[PDB]
């Protein structure tokens, strides 16, 4: 249904060169101040796990999680940091692929 498109998008994000910051949850033990600043963490493997057990009712819920990944990225990382730069590439990728399905 709407979920077949989400499988395609998520697969293509997981394999993207710039996905390396977002494949795994941030470990707050390793990242000073992350727990304080980011209220709702999100990453591609959490989305993949939620998709695998069917925890998305609509495509709009899937997109909310994706946008959360990149909102969190821009909140915590400078736009010219290595992670910020990758997050902009991944955000533009997502917005572009989402639009040529809907
Ligand atoms: C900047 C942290 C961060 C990552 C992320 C995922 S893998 C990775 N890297 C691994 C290899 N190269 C170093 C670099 C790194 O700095 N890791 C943590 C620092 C330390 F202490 F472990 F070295 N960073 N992803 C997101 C979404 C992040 C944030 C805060 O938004
Ligand atoms: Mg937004």
């Amino acid at each position: 249904s709407d979920l077949t498109f989400c499988e395609i998008i998520l697969m293509e994000m997981e394999s993207h060169d710039a996905a390396w910051p977002f494949l795994e949850p941030v470990n707050p033990r390793l990242v000073s101040g992350y727990r304080r600043i980011i209220k709702n963490p999100m990453d591609f493997s959490t989305m993949r796990h939620r998709l695998s057990r069917g925890g998305y009712t609509s495509s709009e819920e899937f997109a909310a999680d994706a946008l959360l990944v990149f909102d969190n990225c821009q909140t915590f990382n400078e736009d010219d940091s290595e992670v910020g730069k990758a997050g902009h590439i991944m955000r533009r990728f997502f917005e572009s692929r989402w639009e040529e399905f809907y």
